[PDB]
């Protein structure tokens, strides 16, 4: 609660890979010049947080993962000008300093002040703000939402409507924005088109939501988990296909289904094989393929360049192509006006303490988005 | 010679790979329904015809190669309505049937009636038209321009200006159009942008040409052949770099001089390695890399997908994204209106009979385009 000095609270520390999270008592230091201390309220568990544990996404340990949340400004640091104490807010794993090359660029959004290309696991000061035992804990994407209190650089935080249901709205901190943005912003799905979405998780279902918004005619969901097909159909999919039901490669199935290939295909899983399969399944001469999922640390993929030479465009995108600060509050507003629904993504809600259970639900396949409340 | 039946003439037949062309006598058969027989006046030597001789580009031998040329209609077949005997024309290696899904699509240009994805070496009806010695000979991309006379289907021929200079306009058959289109049409170079072009041959120089037309503020040329530089700077290049002069990876070099990467890179050589180096050297969040060169048959390239996750867009294109039949006439017009110059690309003009010498020049590095005359 209240402060101007070190706060002691509970956080979900990950000490080693492939191990459960240890909810421990951490000392969260006060915000410095241009930083804000936020009292967390809810956090969605995304597969990227899971990649940290399984070691697919290399970032320094010990660490406090988490990047999809909504909280409340507990205090403000020297120089802050964009938020104030008591303000509802959303941390931003993709920052927007407003000064670098990309921020200037009217299209690019992968801000040069991010901690994703080369994780230091720090505050921009190059310092940590957490300590457990006596040891300093790293930050994740300068967000670290698996904690009652976290401190973010102003560059990495966005003010949201005071009437927002922080428990719903946290999905806009990643899952929905990344997925919905891939469809509408990065691939620019056209009306009457035909799309194919590989991966029916919380981000994948969001991509389907975006294709429906963008007026697509057919939305083919693809997943090796038949159970996902209901939600997929409920949020827009015109049909779902399970690769395992077939005796021929899914590209062939998809091309034939779409008489020649899909207009837009999306990879929202994170593995080398589906990325290429998704590319190949779209129309050879003008199909667009967008890589949305996060692949394993240092793995290369092999592909035949003639796939491109014909006329195919392959892209990738972080955070749905959205300029972070500008977009999250505008998105939250659209939610408020009821232009899209988040409920369909939310399968579970557990108290933060049951964090490990939420990840088990993820990994087992019974959940889409499980929200942890504080 | 005029006619209504077989015309016995001369041509360069490639009987076996990695062997010179044999200039000999072939029998060119009269055009069937919707076919046009054409008397050739001039042809350019592109690297793709060399790929055929090297076996890098697989197409059934024996074959009569050649894809960039211009000539005059000697005769037409039953049902033709878009050309007449006496008309100047350019045979299109990328057809435009106007009926298929790609042709009806606003941006696609790779017609579904092309003989490039699965090369049969024939004509629309699956039958040849050339006989040498006594055995039938194959067609190349439906054009086969290294012959005094050839036959093409109505969908692979465009009528051009009756006043156009054929030993010039023949470069629009491939080299210019494909290179100019890659910049202007495919990548869509923006004014003020920083471009990079790997490979300074006829096709590369034309890409430079288009970048200038697009308003590129910086256009860097990369080549291991130092002697190409002058002609590059001459047609638009601002700088020229020779990878072999540095002790560090070319992408490091290119990313530093462009302060974090170029806006648009083009691969116009045809190698797996440079298609990746071109991709990496462009800005991570919004850079665009276009593949123009033709890779070796069934070779795959390895690459790290994070490159795309950042925000980069990778594309490829045939004939510069140009819908063949309607664009070629319009491009010839712009030539007539002095909108662009083809003269800097032409370093030699040899008699058709000296086709071998032309190829040797190409291969020795001291040529850009050699025009062969009939
Ligand atoms: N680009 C970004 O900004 C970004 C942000 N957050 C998450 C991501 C990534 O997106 C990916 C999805 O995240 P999520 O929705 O939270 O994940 P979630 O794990 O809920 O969904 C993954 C889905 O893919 C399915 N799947 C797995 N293997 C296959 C397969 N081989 N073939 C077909 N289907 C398969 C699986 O059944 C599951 O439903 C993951 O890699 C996550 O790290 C990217
Ligand atoms: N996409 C299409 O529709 C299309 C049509 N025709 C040809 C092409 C292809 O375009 C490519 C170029 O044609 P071209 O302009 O006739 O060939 P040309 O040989 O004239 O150009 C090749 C140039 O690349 C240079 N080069 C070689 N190695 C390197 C290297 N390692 N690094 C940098 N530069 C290098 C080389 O010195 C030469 O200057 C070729 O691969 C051809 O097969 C594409
Ligand atoms: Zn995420
Ligand atoms: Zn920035
Ligand atoms: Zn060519
Ligand atoms: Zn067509």
């Amino acid at each position: 609660s209240t402060a101007g000095k070190v706060i002691k609270c509970k956080a979900a520390v990950l000490w080693e890979e492939k191990k459960p999270f240890s909810i421990e008592e951490v000392e969260v230091a006060p915000p410095k010049a241009h930083e804000v201390r936020i009292k967390m309220v809810a956090t969605g568990i995304c597969r990227s947080d899971d990649h940290v544990v399984s070691g697919t996404l290399v970032t320094p340990l010990p660490v406090i993962a988490g990047h999809e949340a909504a909280g409340i400004v507990e205090s403000i640091g020297e120089g802050v000008t964009t938020v104030r104490p008591g303000d509802k807010v959303i941390p931003l794993f993709t920052p927007q300093c407003g000064k670098c090359r990309v921020c200037k660029h009217p299209e690019g959004n992968f801000c040069l002040k991010n901690d994703l290309s080369m994780p230091r696991g720090t505050m921009q000061d190059g310092t940590s703000r957490f300590t457990c035992r006596g040891k300093p804990i790293h930050h994740f994407l300068g967000t670290s939402t698996f904690s009652q209190y976290t401190v973010v650089d102003e560059i990495s935080v966005a003010k949201i409507d005071a009437a927002s249901p922080l428990e719903k709205v946290c999905l806009i901190g990643c899952g929905f924005s990344t997925g919905y943005g891939s469809a509408v912003k990065v691939a620019k799905v056209t009306q009457g088109s035909t799309c194919a979405v590989f991966g029916l998780g919380g981000v994948g279902l969001s991509v389907i939501m975006g294709c429906k918004a963008a007026g697509a005619a057919r939305i083919i969901g693809v997943d090796i988990n038949k159970d996902k097909f209901a939600k997929a159909k409920e949020v827009g999919a015109t049909e779902c296909v399970n690769p395992q039901d077939y005796k021929k490669p899914i590209q062939e199935v998809l091309t034939e289904m779409s008489n020649g290939g899909v207009d837009f295909s999306f990879e929202v899983i994170g593995r080398l094989d589906t990325m290429v399969t998704a590319l190949s399944c779209c129309q050879e001469a003008y199909g667009v393929s967008v890589i949305v999922g996060v692949p394993p640390d240092s793995q290369n993929l092999s592909m035949n360049p003639m796939l491109l030479l014909s006329g195919r465009t392959w892209k990738g995108a972080i955070f749905g192509g959205f300029k972070s600060k500008d977009s999250v509050p505008k998105l939250v507003a659209d939610f408020m006006a009821k232009k899209f629904a988040l409920d369909p993504l939310i399968t579970h809600v557990l108290p933060f303490e049951k964090i490990n259970e939420g990840f088990d639900l993820l990994r087992s396949g019974e959940s889409i988005r499980t929200i942890l409340t504080f």
